[PDB]
Parts: structure tokens; sequence; C-alpha cells
């Protein structure tokens, strides 16, 4: 299904920014991953959008 | 259900504080939602009450 | 269940770090318990490793 495929993508990028010692982008995709999994897809986009806009 | 009503109520306030760009409150209600959703409410009021007294 | 034993261990130390009001360590073991509860044990050790080295 689509959602567990999404759960794959967040896992790849989240681990990558944990290595770089990025505890502002690693803590963030911990939040986004939970929202996608529970079904709060709308809130996930709002949370992620500000980071992309900023950096 | 008792816990289902609580879960929606946190979502109402949580969304309201992500649009305002508040990354202290919006981050905090991510944790409080998970504490209630899992069955550890006593730790939720420990995390929640410190924000209320501070703000 | 052996994962339940790990989850109990995280609880004991997590509440031990909420009385002191340590909001660096406490928010960290929120993520670690979430990592262990789902199966991302490989990320949990890397997440917790950084805290051990500093402190
Ligand atoms: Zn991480
Ligand atoms: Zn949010
Ligand atoms: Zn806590």
């Amino acid at each position: 299904n689509e959602r567990e495929a999404l759960l794959r993508a967040i896992d790849i990028v989240r681990d990558k920014y944990s290595e770089k010692g990025d505890e502002e982008t690693d803590t963030l995709l911990h939040r986004v991953r939970l929202d996608v999994r529970e079904g709060n897809l709308e809130h996930a986009v709002e949370d992620l959008k500000k980071l992309v806009e900023k950096r």
C-alpha cells in the first residue's frame, strides 16, 4: 500500500540526518513519521513545509 | 469512548498552534497526544503542567 | 515478551529524569521508547549513543 511505502521514505532520510548530528531535522521526521502512520497526513504537510521553506 | 474524545480534543488545539509557528507548544502536544494514546496519562500531566505554569 | 522488558526499563529511567525537570534527556527517551516499540532498534541505539558520549 501507499502509506507503508511512505513510511519507507521518511525512514531513509531521517536516519541520514541523525548521522550528521542534525537534531533539528532528526527530531522533526520523528514527528512527521508518526503523523503519516496514524493518518494525520494533513498535519504532517504543515509541519514539514516550514522546514523546507526555512532550509 | 473516553480516550477517543481526548485524542480529538488535543488535535483541535494542536493544529491551532502549528499555523501560529509555535514550535514549543506544537512539539509539546505531539508528546501529550502519544502519552494519552498509549495509556500513560500520569506522565502527560507532568509534561503538560510545566508548560501551563510557564505560559 | 522481551521488548516489553525493554519498554519497562525505559519507563523507570524516563520518570527518574522528569522529577529533575531535565527536558533534554526526557524528550529523548520519548523517542527511544517509540523506536523500540515499533522495531527501529537500530536507530534507537544511534539516537541514544550521542547523548551517552556528551554526558
Ligand atoms: Zn533520530
Ligand atoms: Zn505539529
Ligand atoms: Zn516526558
